């Protein structure tokens, strides 16, 4: 069973439970707090070079380096949903400016296409994923991922030390792949909804 957190009073409950128990280092949760003021200083990187680290700036791969061994810190205590939005970009280049109709609803022809390239494979990201435990937040972006994390996965909870508190976010490794089980069209038109799984 897959806890989802519905209110954000019992969902810091649980983070703040887990996140008491990590014991991260000083530059470990300095090199996260960097990471959340700006995700697209340290993954614009690794999209860049391709996952290698040793083609990173010396500052970015040593933050690189501290969030990598932060993970051996933080694990999910039980299976549990997270979160994340997401714009037309994430489906690639050659959707990216087809899979919205200029009304802002989706086009369902070129969506078969996305199920065909997507629906029931795994997909890596270069980035580390930014999730958080609950949805709400996301309910207006055109595509929202819901992600079912198995207990013992890689993962944690840093609501505590972000430069943003409040978004409840849950770090995932990079080069993590991801399974995708579902994908849909919300109810009204304007939104994809995928369903992935991690099991490590």
């Amino acid at each position: 069973t897959f806890t989802e957190f519905t209110n954000v009073e019992e969902a810091k409950k649980w983070g703040n439970a887990q996140y008491k128990k990590y014991g991260l280092s000083k530059p470990e949760q300095e090199a996260i707090k960097f990471y959340t003021r700006d995700a697209s200083k340290i993954n614009g990187p690794l999209r860049a070079n391709q996952g290698n680290e040793n083609g990173l700036p010396a500052d970015i791969l040593q933050k690189v380096k501290l969030i990598d061994q932060s993970f051996s810190k933080m694990k999910m205590p039980q299976n549990i949903i997270l979160f994340r939005g997401d714009d037309p970009a994430y489906l690639g280049p050659e959707f990216q400016d087809k899979i919205l109709n200029k009304d802002g609803t989706i086009n369902k022809t070129v969506f078969e296409q996305v199920k065909a390239k997507f629906l029931k494979k795994d997909r890596t990201e270069y980035g580390y994923i930014s999730t958080s435990l609950m949805s709400a937040q996301f309910g207006g972006r055109p595509i929202v991922t819901k992600f079912k994390v198995t207990n013992g996965s890689k993962g944690g909870y840093i609501d505590p030390i972000s430069y943003f508190p409040g978004q409840l976010e849950v770090l995932l490794p990079r080069n993590n792949s991801y399974y995708i089980s579902d994908m849909q069209i919300s109810p009204n038109n304007r939104q994809i909804m995928i369903t992935a799984m991690i099991f490590k």
